[PDB]
């Protein structure tokens, strides 16, 4: 969860993000145009709503040399990892969200078909989710519709240039 006192101290944190059992934990911050050496840090893509109401929001985990990484992200990639890390849950806008992961997959971070946050339109999102699942690596069936809110997770994959890792999340209530 997140403090009206956390935010006190840090004002620039807009939320937080577990995934259980994972080292996946960490404020959410957001800048324009895309105090955390320690913890890390998951930047909100400048073009979402702080306050997660868009249909996919798309959140980054930059790899820097030395400092903080976000290893657990790639761990995804192993089917059983996949299958015994489901739950989560996040914080944001002063409310306790949960989060069931449905998908994993890799991707180049050019690929615009899927880092195109903020998207609406009921046949248009339903469009963007359809393709999303076509391309997983790994993925479980689950009750999926534009009207929810979903999170893409995305942070660098180091074997591959330009490749990236990213989770997918479900919004879900408690």
């Amino acid at each position: 969860s997140g403090f009206s006192k956390l935010q006190e101290l840090n004002p620039e944190v807009l939320g937080w993000i577990n995934v259980y059992g994972t080292n996946i934990d960490y404020p959410l911050v957001q800048a324009k145009d895309n105090e955390f050496a320690a913890t890390g840090a998951i930047f909100l893509d400048a073009r979402n709503n702080p306050k997660f109401e868009d249909f996919n929001t798309i959140i980054y985990g930059h790899h820097v040399e030395n400092g903080v990484m976000f290893g657990d992200v790639a761990k995804f990639a192993d089917q059983e990892f996949f299958d015994q890390h489901r739950y989560g849950s996040i914080y944001y806008n002063g409310v306790e969200k949960g989060l069931e992961i449905f998908e994993m997959l890799e991707v180049d971070a050019y690929d615009f078909n899927i880092y195109d946050p903020g998207i609406q339109g009921e046949d248009r999102q339903q469009a963007y989710l359809d393709h999303l699942l076509s391309v997983a690596m790994h993925k479980r069936d689950i009750s999926l519709s534009p009207s929810d809110r979903i999170i893409l997770l995305s942070t660098c994959f180091l074997d591959v240039t330009n490749g990236r890792h990213i989770v997918v999340a479900k919004i879900t209530d408690t």
